[PDB]
């Protein structure tokens, strides 16, 4: 009936599964309406996984596909693909107009949410299966925004992260307990919780959940904020490992101070995800990934560790780079393969394709998922922005 | 088994859920084939909601596009594509031929109605599931025509308005029932009964449907019909809000006399909409739209009310603006998503692009619901015709 | 479980179900691939119809697309189309290379069958489900030939007529009995089986099926079979009705003789097609299509009778004009929607489009079905083959 | 419950299922894009049967097609198409990165199989519905490969033969076998085991499976392995028959030596198949195909036989020619189409498009399978590389 977490499929590294590149089919002489696109993730049932994204109502080529830049306007939606299916326009399923989203599926229906409205004063709606069920309006009046990656179902509850306050300050997060879209609770976090955007989140066993998030003002480590569903409350950390996740970062391990110390520098910010390996009782492994520089958005490389990543300041372990640095990479994302007798967590990866500040706008998909022992290749896009119509 | 109205999911006002614009994908360089159109609206079933419209049997761009203008043609059908998909010629399916159009789902099987033929003799035919079940002949001989919105179907039973005689006079309705698409009997509308193209119809209550109707010729007052399904009965009524809903329209409140009092003005109009809250045994609030402008079809505005519409000259109680003035906006229409533990119902705007007079014709589909406490953003479709290939 | 002949719905006339008009698409700046098509026909099953034709592995606008005027090819393929799918590449379905074709489901599966190979040694194959389970080579070495519309399944077998030999001259046609794709019997047409292409085939009642086909070479009549499947025998008549069904034809019952006499012209035919009003004993009506034309394929006109059309010599009686005189009118395929509770038959009009003698050639497809009391409307294409890129 | 080989559908001969031609529509003012792949296959399960094959990231026209003759890239994935779909963009699933394939279905959930990697340490994953269940590295650190046809599921057990080491010289195969995509054992080959890639597989009997593979370096013989499911042992020969089905080859029984004796040439290969007649004990009958031309990759030629091809040194008997000499004809492939009452086997053919050398590269699909009493039709293309946008 109801989504649950399993124990993981048994899995020592990560090796890639599949890219989406749609862009490859927007060159001269080409035939295809493809989607630009930006903030993607995927998220499953037990029937199908699918690639959500936000879009901007344009395709490429077209005319109108130089807004493709923008952060918000009236002309973004999230919309997803079933996974495998090219990113063009007849494949595209339009669910809510928005700026920032999450989805999720219960086992019984797929949620859906968005941001949408001005900056100081928007909503997000909340639609379970074809019905906006739930509305949660903006507490701070300053860009009301959520995950954009899934959220995280168990026992026919939703888990959703939201934030909403200044991009360069205080901003608190608040955990939003959906049922049947419904917002029936808020659970307030407490502990290390003045920042917290974009979260990727994991059941870390049978009742809890554990989130991966980016802290835009304070710190080049990355906020850590866990949900105890059966208790529901939720407590924030900061990620204590000398290998800082987040882009732009200080020199590993040159932040002096407590595993909760912000460091010096700390201002902006990339959103980041994590996979791992579960029992039903607890989280045995972790899997990083974060930019090779760190100073710029490109490369990914892959760490993991055993430790607990609230307390303790070893260095990850080095997996290997998944792309290379010479390539762009935003953002990552988390997400878990439901299965009947194991579920699987994976890491999607946004590769970035621009022509520039203000100009066209978009990503290739890569994933890579928890199985094996090595990390089996890097991923490229071979699409140069120049080239598309 | 049966379709039947619930209690509406609870809700204060209306907010957006989504917005298609297919012609975005219709400018310089783009690869699209897109489905100019035009009376569109929403039905749904307990698996997938639909969007149905009128097409011109032709795509965007095309050398034979200059016809979208037309009204009546031997090219038009009604068409669909599963809500969310944006549409293109490949998402399309098409159901009947036809310039009039209506359906709705009644639990088991989708009826589809559409008016063909001539305007002197035309036919109103049923579609149940794939076969033509049900056939209705004009009975004035004067362009039979029906909602251009969705049906509304009770225990196994739907009911369709038509009308049938001229545009600028006295023109009677009729509620037709149906049973799976066979027209079982015909019910004569009682009370104020001259005039009614184009209604928008949602159940009140258990057994009970109001619809919201045009007047193209006495009045700027909206007709209201009520349908009892258990006693099988009809009666009009003019609404009597000084709010007044159609367009072209005189100052609020300037129409002097009774309720049903036409007033001075009052010829020409648009298809108009509303929504609502209700319980299974009453209807609790109502939700409206008319244009900004009073003399063109321009913007939206909403408007709600807790009295009775066919009682009250209240002046309705203003939610927000939905479409600036400046940007033009046709038909609107009422639909219900039905749900497993609440229904919900919606309002749509056809926010139409056009070249001119004669010219390329078609729309963006705006879609608000229902639900929160107040109104969370505005719709622009940033289409500029002169663009369009 | 299997399908059987229900009584048909209640219907007295003939009225427009909807149109497929794929060219529409492919004027200049279009942006769609459509399939050029000839020998259209539809067949059903519970679930879904589908529209049924032979391509030529090629899209219009496209460099190959001159060869669309051969009847027989190695490159012509049985494809399908969800009906009201409009018929492009995407949503196109492949099933069996050959030029020559039927289909008809049982109940449980699709039946597919096509012929296959040089004019001289062809081989029909026989589809069930995904399996080629039966194989049928040519018995006169003359172009082995089927019906081009759908067969009729009852009781688990399906009934499939084929015909063998020259066009000009006689060629005996035999009526195929398949189990699960599998030829399990051949019937031998007794009576008057000297010719009869392209069968349009109903069930008559509980138990017997009736096939209106071509004489391509005697006569102007059409001529009928007769099976009987609880006998497991056919027999052939001529229609006798002085209004002759093929064209060309000679004046209206200028014919001089009994029914069965050919008369003294007879070369050159097209297929024909009927549909019909039935209970589980009789059918009580038949309606009749032929061409405006007695010379060309020009036009479509409606007709109906309730006598026998194998004994009376009566004229039938005009419904009306279903395609005006001016306009290309060629096949025509009788078929049959199933329903839970009656079926609906139905006849569909082949609008042909060509450019010329040994130029691109395909169509456009217009249903009516038995229904209402009076045709509705008459259908046009509104394609200039001049027009198409 | 889990797929198991039955008896085969009774058939003495190949005869023409259906062709896939999708460069058909790549030509100039075509509005299609097609996607230009190699290395294709069919695997079915009860429900639908799907292609597969390696493709690259690109659709054709397009600016980037030209790496289309490249084996291994970080562009090719492994993707499918219903059966019957034309391979086009919006048509295609994306199922795994990489660039050798398989996948076959067990009844109860797809198999697929993709090596990914770098040569020298390439990483074979195995995707069992929507997760990755399995993970085999290269053992030898030479280009790990698989099959480019479907593996075999017998039981709830998939059996995939891979092959690592050098194309010049001895490379070991392996049969893994599978359950839920997890690799849970390795068969050793025993016998005549130091080549054979590019393994056609399919059950001779209710227990047994039997491979016809390539050795690229020592033979025109093809190896044969043979898999027994209940033992869990595998063992390899080489085909004795004076008909030698690889390319290139010498003149037929012109190999001096026993049985297994390679020849003095034998350098270089191609990927071959062949079909079965089989009840649940035995094999009865077996189908062959090779090249027309004994040096190049050129047309397709069926054979058939009753002897056992590991003991007999007898010619085949020559079916007849499928595709001409002058046409290329590159890898064809083996697969099965499962049914309730009885099982087909049947052989693709990859009719080969090239502009040349290290230019694009892809192909056309023509299947032929097992039924009838003679080869009913040979295959073309009629695509000329040069009219390719
Ligand atoms: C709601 C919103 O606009 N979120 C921004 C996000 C945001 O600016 C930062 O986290 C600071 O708050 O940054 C960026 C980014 O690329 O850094 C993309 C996101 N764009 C979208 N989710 N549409
Ligand atoms: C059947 C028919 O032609 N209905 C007309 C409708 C009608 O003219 C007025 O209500 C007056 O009767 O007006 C208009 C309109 O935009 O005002 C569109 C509708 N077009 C279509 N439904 N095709
Ligand atoms: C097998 C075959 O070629 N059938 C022909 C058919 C045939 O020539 C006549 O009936 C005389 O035998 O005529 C025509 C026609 O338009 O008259 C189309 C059919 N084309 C196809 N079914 N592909
Ligand atoms: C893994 C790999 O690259 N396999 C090659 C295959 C291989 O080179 C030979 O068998 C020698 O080992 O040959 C060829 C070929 O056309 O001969 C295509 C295959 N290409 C692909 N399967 N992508
Ligand atoms: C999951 O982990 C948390 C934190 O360690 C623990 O309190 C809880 O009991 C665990 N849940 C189960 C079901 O073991
Ligand atoms: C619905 O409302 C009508 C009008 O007020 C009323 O007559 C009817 O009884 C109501 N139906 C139910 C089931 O309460
Ligand atoms: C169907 O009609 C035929 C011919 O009139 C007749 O022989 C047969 O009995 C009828 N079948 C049934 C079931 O009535
Ligand atoms: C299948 O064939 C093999 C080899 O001849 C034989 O050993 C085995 O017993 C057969 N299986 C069955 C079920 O007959
Ligand atoms: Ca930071
Ligand atoms: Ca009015
Ligand atoms: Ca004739
Ligand atoms: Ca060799």
């Amino acid at each position: 009936e109801w989504r649950f977490p399993k124990s993981t499929c048994p899995g020592r590294s990560l090796q890639k599964m599949l890219q989406l590149n749609p862009h490859r089919h927007a060159t001269a002489g080409s035939q295809a309406a493809t989607i630009p696109n930006r903030e993607p993730f995927i998220s499953c049932s037990q029937d199908e996984c699918r690639l959500f994204t936000l879009d901007h109502d344009v395709s490429t080529p077209g005319a109108y596909d130089g807004i493709t830049w923008e952060d918000r306007s009236k002309r973004r939606r999230l919309v997803s693909f079933p996974l495998g299916s090219e990113l063009t326009l007849d494949n595209m399923k339009v669910h809510l107009s928005g700026w920032s989203g999450t989805a999720c599926h219960d086992g019984k229906e797929w949620t859906y949410a968005t941001v949408n409205g001005p900056d100081n004063s928007a909503v997000m709606r909340l639609k379970y299966g074809d019905q906006i069920r739930g509305s949660f309006p903006s507490y701070a009046n300053n860009i009301l925004r959520t995950q954009e990656s899934e959220c995280v179902c168990i026992d026919g509850k939703c888990y959703i992260i939201v934030i909403d306050g200044p991009a360069g300050g205080t901003a608190t997060p608040k955990v939003l307990v959906t049922r049947e879209g419904e917002v029936t609770s808020e659970i307030i976090v407490t502990g290390r919780n003045k920042m917290g955007e974009e979260c990727s989140c994991l059941a870390t066993n049978r009742t809890w959940i554990e989130c991966l998030c980016r802290d835009n003002a304070f710190s080049a480590k990355r906020p850590i904020i866990r949900i105890d569903t059966v208790a529901g409350t939720a407590r924030g950390y900061l990620m204590c490992s000398d290998t800082y996740l987040d882009t732009p970062r200080p020199a590993d391990g040159s932040i002096t101070g407590s595993c909760e110390t912000d460091g010096t520098s700390g201002g902006g910010g990339v959103k980041g995800a994590f996979a791992l390996s579960r029992t039903t009782e607890a989280t045995t492994e972790r899997f990083y990934v974060r930019t090779v520089s760190s100073s710029a958005r490109s490369g990914a490389v892959f760490y993991k560790t055993t430790d607990d990543p609230t307390e303790s300041n070893n260095p990850l372990t080095l997996i290997g780079t998944a792309v290379g640095g010479a390539i762009p990479m935003w953002y990552s994302f988390s997400f878990e393969i439901p299965g009947k007798v194991c579920d699987q967590t994976c890491i999607g990866l946004e590769m970035g394709l621009t022509m520039g500040h203000q100009l066209w706008t978009s990503n290739s998909v890569a994933v890579y998922c928890v199985i094996g022992d090595n990390l089996d290749w890097d991923s490229t896009t071979d699409v140069v922005p120049a080239d598309i119509v």
